[PDB]
């Protein structure tokens, strides 16, 4: 097993005996396997498999996502934080200079969560309703990038509204959307375009793309800030 760079900083590739190729981040607590995954040793370190069917980011990453705005040091404003492995690999390549906000709306996920991100205290985790955000101000600041996970039918508005609050000028946004969620009826490509149109209102989009096969009708935008 071999373990190089990946384009991306902070994101690696692992090469398994056989050529076959993997992504994965830097494991910031070593010894710590909370999702009982895949951990690779080299040259003294910990590299942890970054699964694309456990992280819709992954997905957008082994699709070959060309922007992606979360770099080691980066701020990030995570909305929907509990879902998959994704904040663990963030966490991963923001390292212990960058810091993560998030946003979850119910206590019990919130307190199920806690014990799984504990160590990585590069993770703030707030109760708090994404469709609101200026109810957790006090609790969080301007930040480079906002990652947003949340199946609901407003989705991009929420995504504007946290990024009038919150988002830096020139920063990001990164958006994984559930097409289903917006509208069961209308055919995904529909809604993605009306999504697409919503956003542009506010931002300029960079980048759009599928998550097939790792996910149905889904699709994850990366916006930019004026």
């Amino acid at each position: 097993v071999e373990v190089k760079k990946h384009k991306f900083p902070g994101v690696y590739v692992v090469i398994d005996d056989d050529g076959s190729e993997k992504i994965a981040t830097k494991n910031l607590v070593p010894g710590q396997r909370v999702y009982g995954e895949r951990v690779i040793k080299w040259e003294g370190e910990e590299y942890r498999i970054w699964n694309p069917h456990r992280s819709k980011l992954g997905a957008a990453i082994v699709n070959g996502l060309k922007n992606f705005p979360i770099k080691p040091g980066k701020s990030v404003l995570y909305l929907g934080i509990a879902s998959g492995t994704t904040a663990s690999h963030v966490s991963d390549i923001v390292g212990w200079e960058g810091k993560i906000y998030g946003i979850e709306f119910s206590p019990r996920v919130l307190r199920e969560l806690v014990p799984i991100v504990e160590e990585r205290r590069n993770i703030i985790p707030i109760l708090g309703d994404a469709t609101k955000p200026e109810e957790y101000r006090a609790l969080v600041t301007k930040v480079d990038v906002i990652f947003e996970d949340v199946a609901q039918p407003t989705q991009a508005k929420i995504l504007i509204d946290n990024a009038k609050a919150y988002l830096k000028r020139g920063g990001y946004g990164m958006i994984a959307v559930k097409s289903r969620s917006i509208d069961v009826t209308k055919e995904p490509e529909q809604v993605f375009k009306e999504v697409e149109r919503l956003l542009s209102e506010y931002f300029e989009v960079i980048e759009r793309l599928n998550l097939e096969p790792y996910e149905k009708d889904h699709a994850l935008f990366v916006v930019r800030k004026p």
